[PDB]
């Protein structure tokens, strides 16, 4: 359950081979990550300060538990 | 005319006080940028290597002189 990356439409807009593994083409870890209970205003922060549109949110180990976007709202 | 940033929607997509100069929000030099006449195989590659939707393409002095982007691809 721990995080290892993540893909996007940016990962893999023009790829050819779609037999390529998640591994070989995704945003290899360590990655901009919040915490469980991060606050919103935090998360909003973290967003406009970083330009990524997806934040993952971890839990105490580093296992993924939520991924905040206002997108939900 | 010197090319020195580039501004796009992720910059002032959450921006609040939009009297904010561009420079104030804006991506600062250096560029990703490419020489007139890039071939378009080596432009998407830059593109995918920097997982960027804009390209200046620039004369060798640095003046801008076109835009590229994913989009057209
Ligand atoms: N939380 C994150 N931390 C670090 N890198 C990230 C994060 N989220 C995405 N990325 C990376 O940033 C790049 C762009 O991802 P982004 O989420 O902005 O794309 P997208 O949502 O598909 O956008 P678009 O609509 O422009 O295609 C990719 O290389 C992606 O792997
Ligand atoms: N040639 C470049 N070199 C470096 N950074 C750039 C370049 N062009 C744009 N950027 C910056 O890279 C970030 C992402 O660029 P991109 O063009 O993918 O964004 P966008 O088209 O506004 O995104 P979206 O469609 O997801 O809203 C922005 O902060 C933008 O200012
Ligand atoms: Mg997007
Ligand atoms: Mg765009
Ligand atoms: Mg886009």
């Amino acid at each position: 359950g721990e995080l290892v990356g993540i893909i996007t439409n940016r990962d893999m807009r023009f790829e050819v081979d779609q037999s390529k593994p998640v591994s070989e083409v995704m945003t290899k870890a360590p990655l901009i990550t919040a915490k469980e209970g991060v606050s919103a205003e935090a998360a909003l922060g973290l967003l406009r300060r970083h330009k990524i549109e997806k934040l993952p949110i971890v839990d105490g180990h580093g296992k993924l538990t939520g991924l905040i976007t206002v997108k939900d709202f």
